[PDB]
């Protein structure tokens, strides 16, 4: 009824070496980076069931594992959901939307793995397990100038933005900074790099932390152009598509729709292309109290209301007294803390904190009891 996962860590060179061993007590005796834990049906790297692809026993039966919603209106099972251990800061990143990730797709296709690998759009959401730093979106066109005003020298953009604040110039200036060269690019970083000496507090600590990861990168900037957040542990936000983000530091979960699609817009060294890159970006302001998903509290389950209708995220206070969890879909449910006990009749299946367990539309509802909490992505519909 109820199958316990087996999931793939990727290795990528950014991971902790200890976050998922220290967490959740998943070994690693040669001390790899584990970078993300991977919950679902990726076809490069199916989470199993005992053993078997769960992607494949999805294909076997959709209706019964997915429920006919799902079935029907993806034909697959719609997510995927990482925990994410970021020992280094990633690449901030843009997802362009629905119309343009079609274009893009197509457009390539007349090269290969490329931005467009696949012509799905890619919300995202993520879920802070530890203190989890981050950029989000363009900041308040206000406290972008108070930030500049430091570093105004750096770059003859810089002043013309700070001239007229307005959403063009924030476009010439994000292009602007990405398309820095050789001296041009000195003079701008000396001017930030230095200027980091006499500056307190937050952006700056955060460009710093930066700085080590990136120290000849545009993308130190970044941070006087967009939001920088602390999320406190259970504390999501939600990346709208045009938003430039990053995931600097921190153990997150992440739950985003089936693309492999994305923007490089810094703090990567590979090429950008800048005029794609500005046609997929939204130059709004969007302020701090609108960054963090507000859940809605119902009995023991939190509820944080997706935009979209390809997921949806809930997390569930285990008594030791049972309750019911249920779904009209594919549910995976994940221990963050304490243990979890699952009860479907006749069976029980313990999750102890970082193991998961997929549970197919026609094997909702099941019991939990325990302690601590249980993260469960699902679909509404
Ligand atoms: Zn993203």
């Amino acid at each position: 009824s109820m199958q316990k996962l087996i999931n793939s860590v990727q290795n990528y060179a950014w991971g902790s070496k200890t976050a998922l061993t220290e967490l959740y007590g998943i070994a690693n005796p040669q001390q790899q980076p584990m970078a993300e834990l991977w919950m679902g049906a990726h076809p490069k790297s199916s989470s199993r069931i005992t053993t078997v692809s769960l992607r494949d026993a999805i294909e076997k039966n959709k209706t019964a594992m997915l429920g006919e919603a799902v079935a029907n209106r993806f034909g697959e099972l719609p997510f995927l959901f990482k925990v994410l251990c970021a020992a280094q800061p990633l690449s901030i990143q843009v997802h362009p939307n629905k119309r343009n990730s079609e274009i893009g797709f197509a457009k390539e296709n007349a090269p290969m793995d490329r931005n467009y690998k696949d012509p799905n759009h890619a919300p995202e959401l993520v879920f802070a397990l530890t203190p989890f730093l981050a950029m989000n979106a363009f900041r308040e066109f206000s406290d972008i100038v108070s930030l500049l005003q430091p570093v105004a020298g750096a770059h003859s953009a810089i002043a013309h933005f700070l001239q007229v604040p307005n959403a063009e110039r924030l476009s010439q200036l994000f292009a602007s900074l990405l398309n820095m060269q050789g001296e041009e690019k000195s003079r701008a970083l000396a001017v930030l790099k230095a200027a980091l000496n006499s500056q307190q507090g937050e952006p700056w600590q955060t460009i710093r932390v930066i700085s080590e990861y990136y120290p000849d990168d545009s993308g130190l900037f970044s941070p006087l152009l967009l939001n920088v957040v602390k999320l406190n542990p259970g504390e999501a936000m939600f990346l709208f598509a045009e938003t430039p983000h990053a995931y600097l530091q921190g153990v997150a979960l992440e739950v985003m729709a089936n693309s492999d699609n994305v923007l490089r817009a810094g703090l990567t060294p590979k090429y950008i292309d800048i005029p794609e890159l500005v046609a997929n970006v939204k130059f709004e302001p969007k302020p701090a109290g609108e960054l963090l998903t507000a859940p809605v509290k119902s009995g023991a389950e939190l509820d944080f209301p997706i935009p979209v209708d390809d997921f949806a995220f809930s997390l569930h206070d285990l008594a030791l007294q049972e309750t019911s969890i249920g779904q009209h879909s594919a549910a995976i449910l994940f221990c963050v803390e304490g243990e979890a006990v699952l009860r479907k009749d006749e069976q029980r299946l313990v999750l102890k904190p970082g193991e998961s367990a997929f549970i197919g539309a026609d094997e909702s509802p099941v019991n939990a009891s325990g302690t601590g909490r249980l993260a469960r992505v699902y679909n509404k519909l």
